[PDB]
């Protein structure tokens, strides 16, 4: 029996950047009060996991990164009134706390309790459940599910259905609700729009099944790896374009092509450049452009306001705009009732002990998601 | 009668950049087809035409400049249906012409048919009705309203009520307009909300009376010159703030005073620093700011994506978002009715012939609007 107890148990260690993850035995403390201990049953490798080995995304080190995930609960800490051992649950990287004037906003979902504008790597307490080697580890977005065992904050975890996938459902933690929120209800994208998608990942992906789950006449897909396009497609691309194929500045091809600007735009890379050129891509008087992904730490954009004064929209969000504690689990009975369909990101399938093969993959342009089951 | 025939009269000539205007004599042509030909009697001196001299807003030079304005058809080119002879009228310096895609779009305003975006200073068929010692003098933004008579196109003129006061009503076709609407129409502004409002001229005022119309429950007016403030108090204001006051940047003054962000603010000055400091200082997950400041021309800010990424949004506008010729009448209608006042913006009146002194009065600090009788 474990409750009460420490638990030894295997995880991936980031001990400096720019190294491979260390498989290894790490001890993970009991919960306290208001916290969760989670059996980990799957989890994605997403490129924001990615962007903590680069340094793209700065959090304190050594730490145990992973952050879209499903799993078990094993035990609960004194006062937890949302969850029971037992019960399948999907950890959350952005917290829904209930109390604070975001969470009782009516389109906020960027809870202040959030471990994301200021890292700390630490649970709400501010300290750690995990050692390794005698030496303290930290946490990551207050999740960490790259371990067999984990311990989070109850305002950090949702409660699923009983009989979910979890080897599918773990995607509803980040990349499939970011990239479809984004497009149905950040954007708000409209029927019979034109939209185009840069970036044809995991996240660029579920923005394409957004559109066409909202009713668009068009989206074109882009990316300078010409092997994603069949699988946009797929989704409901229209069309695809590569930018190392034309003479041009892509935001011109794409003005051209939709007679004069698109009316949704979605940067879903992580790069200043393509920012700027998705803003400038959607028509100038009406369009709308979003961005979704995450750029070099301290790194700043150059623009010309005049881009914006001509009325175009500019707006960013985290995890799709979706309050997280009530979204996941209307998200995973979706799911279950085939509403959308996970499958086509899940392109590789791995034990965790392969997880630097998982990221090789990834850095090599190979995959789209590889879950990882434990 | 003058149909038909060439008219001699007084004009406000700009030869030159960073010198005063040249009131003289200047030929105006008939109109041709789809034309009309006006009458001046009133016209306001803004901002933007202050940019003209100070090479701030691009144009081409020598220029008749003026945009803000009010008169009387004096005589129509063949195919004209929507005036006559002897309507009060005002120009329109964002065109509707009712047939390209922004018009026929729900939220769109900024016609394709414009001379803003990359002015060439003519008439639409791309040629001037405008001669001064012999040679031809550009127009202005489809409008040039510092004459005795000026010739528009049709799309770029609305008629008005008969009883309108012209002195009062050519502040709708700008900074009366663009300000309201920029609160009403572009951010939406809700009730019980707090708004921020950078610049309190004419058109800052202006979009204090629409936060107050809107229900605002706190209007915070930000501006370097404290002289502003108690003609803001008057029309809306609940507070006043100088940047000038204060060891710690305005953002950090904002977000403590709001109790971590504002729900929706406004730049309403024309510089690139105040623009990221408006963006800043709206609340992170849910906040909205809109630029209304014309920038220096082929200027670039620079900023940081992660203001946008946690849920920030971001816009612009010209003319407070309103379609020009369905929305001017409708304006000046409620102006009538007593719906909203713009005795407040009027300090000053002058004759046509003292346009210079009106500049001076501009530029000292002293003014809100100066009115120009003809
Ligand atoms: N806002 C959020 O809440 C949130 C949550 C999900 C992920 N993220 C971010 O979303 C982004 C996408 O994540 P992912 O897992 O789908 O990544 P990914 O690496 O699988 O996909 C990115 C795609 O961009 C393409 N690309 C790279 N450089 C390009 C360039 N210069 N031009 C055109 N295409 C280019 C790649 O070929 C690739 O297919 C990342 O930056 C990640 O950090 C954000
Ligand atoms: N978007 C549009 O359609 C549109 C139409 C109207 C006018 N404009 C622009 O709107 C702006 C305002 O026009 P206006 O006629 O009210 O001008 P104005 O000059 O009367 O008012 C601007 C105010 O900004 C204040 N100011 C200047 N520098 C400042 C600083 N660093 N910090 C804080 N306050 C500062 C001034 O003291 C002044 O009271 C101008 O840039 C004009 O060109 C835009």
């Amino acid at each position: 029996s474990t409750a009460g107890k420490v638990i030894k148990c295997k995880a991936a260690v980031l001990w400096e950047e720019k190294k491979p993850f260390s498989i290894e035995e790490v001890e993970v403390a009991p919960p306290k009060a208001h916290e969760v201990r989670i059996k980990m049953v799957a989890t994605g490798i997403c490129r924001s996991d990615d962007h903590v080995v680069s340094g793209t995304l700065v959090t304190p080190l050594p730490v145990i990164a992973g952050h879209e995930a499903a799993g078990i609960v094993e035990s609960i800490g004194e006062g937890v009134t949302t969850v029971r051992p037992g019960d399948k649950v999907i950890p959350l990287f952005t917290p829904q706390c209930g109390k604070c004037r975001v969470c009782k906003h009516p389109e906020g979902n960027f809870c202040l309790k959030n471990d994301l504008s200021m890292p700390r790597g630490t649970m709400q307490d501010g300290t750690s459940r995990f050692t390794c080697r005698g030496k303290p580890i930290h946490h990551f977005l207050g999740t960490s599910t790259f371990s067999q065992y984990t311990v989070v904050d109850e305002i950090s975890v949702a409660k699923i259905d009983a009989a979910s996938p979890l080897e599918k459902v773990c995607l509803i933690g980040c990349g499939f609700s970011t990239g479809y929120g984004s497009a149905v209800k950040v954007a708000k994208v409209t029927q019979g729009s034109t939209c185009a998608v840069f970036g044809l990942g995991g996240v660029g992906l579920s923005v394409i099944m957004g559109c066409k789950a909202a009713g668009a006449a068009r989206i074109i897909g882009v990316d300078i790896n010409k092997d994603k396009f069949a699988k946009a497609k797929e989704v409901g691309a229209t069309e695809c374009v590569n930018p190392q194929d034309y003479k041009k500045p892509i935001q011109e091809v794409l003005t051209e092509m939709s007679n004069g600007g698109v009316d949704f735009s979605f940067e879903v890379i992580g790069r200043l450049d393509t920012m700027v050129t998705a803003l400038s891509c959607c028509q100038e008087a009406y369009g709308v452009s979003v961005i979704v992904g995450v750029p070099p730490d301290s790194q700043n954009l150059s623009m010309n306001p005049m881009l914006l004064l001509s009325g175009r929209t500019w707006k960013g969000a985290i995890f799709g705009g979706f309050k997280s504690k009530d979204s996941v689990p209307k998200l995973v009975a979706d799911f279950m009732a085939k509403k959308f369909a996970l499958d086509p990101l899940i392109t590789h399938v791995l034990p965790f002990e392969k997880i630097n093969e998982g990221f090789d993959l990834l850095r090599s342009g190979e995959s789209i998601r590889t879950i990882l089951t434990f």
